[PDB]
């Protein structure tokens, strides 16, 4: 059962969400689930870049007590999910 | 595509792998540190009740940081942190 497929796999589903998030479209409860990603992962975005914008944009998916500019040192949550499934935290 | 319940079953699948070869060899050190960052990550120590029991008893640095042994038995297993996560559920 392989590491790199499914940590792909999750980095997708999550993306989906994403996708469908930042547009407050919910029909696949995609807002709770991004919600959910990323105060677990301590996260806000498939990048950097993605992280920043949403940050700015869609505030209320960041982790709680965060600000917007920790969004360019953190790591995005496409990182997040390769240290869950490589063991790096 | 990704289907949820597709996904949610591939990561306990794997999950499960991670935590027997963790918990019986004691020398699959990536499979450990695997295991010890579900835990961390979803503050839970096994596939069930009770693996997270026998998890905690055989090998209790796989668990969270400052949890306790019988406390395994009244928390949400890993598997059900895993659904929590892609069903939505902080």
């Amino acid at each position: 059962v392989n590491k790199d497929q499914i940590a792909k796999d999750v980095k997708q589903f999550y993306d989906q969400a994403l996708q469908q998030a930042v547009v407050d479209d919910d029909a696949n409860n995609a807002k709770a689930v991004v919600k959910t990603f990323h105060e677990t992962l301590d996260c806000c975005g498939s990048s950097t870049l993605t992280a920043l914008t949403t940050s700015v944009l869609k505030n209320n998916l960041c982790p709680s007590g965060s600000n917007i500019i920790s969004n360019l040192f953190k790591e995005d949550c496409h990182q997040k999910i390769d240290d869950l499934f490589s063991g790096k935290g």
